[PDB]
């Protein structure tokens, strides 16, 4: 589809068999998720963003799908404000930028 | 134009006349520059997200040029790691995301 930013782009997920809400972030390099159960094995990772660094548990090669778009690459789990759909999985489901 | 998103969405910027780098931030919904020079009126305010809080300076009707399309609106300025364009003006330059 073709989304405009007038809005937050939240769009629908399916993840580990649920549904979630999630923000397509280009400024974010990675998926982060709000805490949650993730089939599988996991280990402890670091991020940043705005304001510092938060510890999240780093899910590798997890199937999601965005907006119907199937990508299958690494979840990072932890205390994020909203769930982000970052460049590793945007690149896998063709997404770009356009003005 | 169209940006992929294989590498951070960094682009050319001007803002107080002079060219910067910015991170297009489809995830932010205001601009945060790291430009504690500028000139004017400012009032106080705090933003959010992955690790907390920061203090930043609200500027308001500044001009952004953002690769080469002309934008004016509100410039968070405060300690960021990078310059991020948010969609208080990627709207006025008719930015998408498109998959
Ligand atoms: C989770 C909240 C929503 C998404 C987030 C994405 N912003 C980017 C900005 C880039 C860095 C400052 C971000 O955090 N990116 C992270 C996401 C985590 C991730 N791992 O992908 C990133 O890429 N982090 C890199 C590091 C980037 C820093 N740059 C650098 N080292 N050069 C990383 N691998 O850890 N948006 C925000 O942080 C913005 N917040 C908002 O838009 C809203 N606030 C809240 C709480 O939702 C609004 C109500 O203020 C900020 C900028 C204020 C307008």
């Amino acid at each position: 589809p073709q989304i405009t930013l007038w809005k937050r782009p939240l769009v629908t997920i399916r993840i580990g068999g649920q549904l979630k809400e999630a923000l397509l972030d280009t400024g974010a390099d990675d998926t982060v998720i709000e805490e949650l159960n993730l089939p599988g094995k996991w280990k402890p990772k670091l991020i940043g963003g705005i304001g510092g660094f938060i510890k999240v548990r780093q899910y590798d090669q997890i199937p999601v799908e965005i907006a119907g778009h199937k990508a299958i690459g690494t979840v990072l789990v932890g205390p994020t404000p909203v769930n982000i759909i970052g460049r590793n999985l945007l690149t896998q489901i063709g997404a770009t930028l356009n003005f």
